């Protein structure tokens, strides 16, 4: 109800593309400072934005609500954490911290001085990831038993590090924290150091155990398979991929093959439009009408803990139970 | 010369897969016929004797060859009768009721100097002698993963693992070797269903190309259908739709003989996309035509040239020792180690 006054830690791409623009747009937040080390940047587009050279100073001063940390990773820890201690609730940008005890301790201190610590990952608001939301939201496929997503990829020259944190994460807000992991990782490339390729089951998710989990990535697959596939009582879903932020050309549209209102439809599927405000949106939804966070920083403590049973699972030829 | 052949029953099995083929290869002569009380082979086959006991079979000693295709609780018995009798013969899925009693027949067989076969026809549909053929020619460069997978969609009501499974697995370790470990995940994803309905199956560690991924499954709820076979190598991939329409021409009662028996079109035909001398290409791949005939004829071979059985029913034995495992993997909750 009183509007989100709001400092904005960098005006890299990050800033201008991710953050900035939403920041300004809402009528519930403020851009209300700026940090530019030299520059002047922020001033043709948010006049009305003050530009302060430090980070320091948006901890610093009272009126300030709310810190965007989206500074070098390496500073991340240390500046979320001035921000907590001065009474502010932070947004984190992924990666959220340089190890789990780290991020361990901003979770705890955020919980005892009774402040969100929300991380920023663009692909949550991708009109891709919305549209399979909103498939399910709509039970556009009836019951689910069955989703799928993989990154394809086709290069010569960690994969379940790099790509695998973007498709747990994405798994676990739709479906829930697994029961137990399967992961088998490759590396399939001559020369290669570092794994990839990955498949990952997600098993018995806590949201619908019953549902079939798989996740894939590869650098070698120069013919796709698909961004998503979900399978339904009724029908299907199947994706193909190419920031991601408005509507897709007619090329990357997805298939529906499902049963609306009783007859088969068999449709390439517009899906809707990205929308990376919906993450100042929900912030403001949280803050102001106690709604839920979709963005809890232990939603990335959680995808680190999958991503580490899925390389133990490999390494020692197991299913990891957790 | 000419492999004289008895067939233990005119059921679907003997109308589809046996009798179309043992009658047009030249190299066998579809002699006897088991048919209990009907006369249903008449009419397309008034050459051959319908005899009206298996018995008939096992007694007549002009007989090669026995195919025993009855129904599934006389397999071990009637294929001992027909190997104690002094013939080749060929059983049909399930082979035996017991692993026991399989290697049983497989030792008796061996020591008489007989030919054990058991039928597995889908080595020649045409997608998978396309997946050969495209291996062979190494057109992937070196391959890295082979999915397989049978897309169904019946939301509607023993399992699949062992009825679409046995294909898929047999086809593998005819590829890649027998694996280290399996893991499977198993599920009844269909409302009032009472055997599973889904799998998915890793084969870990193949002897034959032990760094290759290896993904087998089927599914009753895939309303749009995952391709049928997606390879991936170093310089492409393979992805092909649909399945082999050998059976559906068979059952409708249409005569294999003909040359375009087995082909595909344009449409069925998989996706190739890699590199062909220094160039990207991206074009359906003009594919191996489907051939049941060719069990027959690899059979011929073996008995009357010397060549090597493709069908051995040890094949059969390693096929259940991977369902065995990809069931205890999904029973346990463990990665199951050979
Ligand atoms: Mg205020």
């Amino acid at each position: 109800l009183e509007i989100i006054k709001t400092g904005l830690a960098a005006f890299g791409m990050s800033g201008q593309v991710f953050h900035a623009p939403f920041i300004s747009t809402n009528p519930h937040f403020e851009l209300y400072k700026i940090v530019e080390r030299s520059k002047e940047l922020s001033k043709e587009r948010y006049p009305q934005a003050s530009i302060v050279r430090s980070f320091k100073e948006l901890t610093e001063d009272p009126e300030i609500d709310l810190i965007v940390v989206n500074t070098p990773d390496n500073t991340h820890y240390e500046y979320a954490g001035m921000a907590l201690e001065a009474g502010k609730n932070v947004v984190v940008e992924k990666p959220f911290t340089s190890t789990t005890k780290q991020g361990e301790e901003l979770i705890a201190l955020a919980k005892k001085k009774g402040l969100m610590l929300s991380v920023y990952q663009n692909r949550r608001w991708d009109a891709d990831f919305l549209t399979v939301r909103d498939i399910l939201a709509k039970s556009l496929l009836g019951r689910l038993v069955e989703y799928e997503s993989t990154f394809a990829r086709y290069r010569n020259f960690g994969l379940t590090y790099n790509l695998g944190s973007h498709l747990i994460d994405q798994a676990i807000q739709l479906f829930g924290m697994p029961e137990a992991v399967f992961a088998d990782l490759g590396i399939l490339r001559e020369g290669g150091k570092v794994d990839d390729y990955f498949i990952i089951h997600l098993l018995h998710p806590s949201l619908a155990p019953n549902v079939k989990i798989t996740l894939k990535a590869s650098y070698l697959m120069r013919e796709a398979e698909p961004r998503f596939a979900l399978h339904g009582t009724l029908g299907s879903y199947v994706k193909y991929g190419v920031p991601n932020w408005g509507e897709e050309s007619e090329q990357e549209w997805g298939l529906l093959h499902t049963e609306i209102n009783g007859k088969e439809i068999c449709r390439k599927y517009p899906g809707i439009a990205g929308n990376y405000g919906g993450f100042y949106q929900n912030i403001y939804e949280h803050l102001c009408l106690g709604q839920p966070l979709e963005t809890h920083a232990q939603d990335i403590l959680n995808v680190i803990r999958i991503i580490e049973a899925a390389y133990q699972s490999h390494r020692e030829n197991k299913i990891v139970n957790l």
